[PDB]
């Protein structure tokens, strides 16, 4: 009855802003950051969710304009992701609850 | 026992960033933006909590750099605040939990 969900292995490889708030795995799938969390007002925890939306056309550097968010994330070998900005971000979790397809990246202080 | 408030209706008339996750009002009084939530993925909800942390020097609005965060909020006369962006913002609430006094800002789409 309360929250009943599990963990998911196949994180995506790469993720593309799509729109200023829209990013697009390498299946086509959608996830949308729905949540910024500021730590110690420097670490960034961002909460993405999976979810089916309508999308034209993708939108350039230009128009999605000044973010905190990245303009692509790529998945590197040891399991963390690379910001288009040069930063490093840590899966903190990747789940599913009720079909609810959630993962959780926080920003990291290293190279 | 549980969680009660009150609601003030004192709120700041300016909010200048001090740092990139800083802001502090005409009154030096520190205010800490903790969470930022996407809704529609358009309009930004930002909750700034009060603070007292140690300042030194303000940085300047390049050493600070992109962010979804204006540089300052400016208190107008219908009670919204108008963002250097020139975007205005709507004020949720402004309350004090056993002296913990957040403010919600909401992003409103006018002009």
């Amino acid at each position: 009855c309360p929250t009943l969900g599990e963990a998911v292995t196949d994180h995506p490889d790469r993720l593309w802003a799509w729109e200023k708030f829209v990013y697009l795995d390498e299946k086509q799938h959608a996830w949308l950051p729905l949540t910024i969390e500021i730590k110690d007002r420097l670490q960034l925890r961002v909460l993405l969710r999976r979810e089916d939306v309508v999308l034209g056309r993708p939108m350039t550097p230009t128009q999605i304009g000044p973010s905190l968010l990245p303009i692509m994330w790529q998945l590197y070998p040891d399991g963390r992701y690379r910001s288009s900005d040069s930063s490093f971000w840590r899966l903190v979790y990747h789940i599913k609850i009720d079909g609810v397809e959630d993962m959780l990246l926080e920003l990291l202080p290293d190279d």
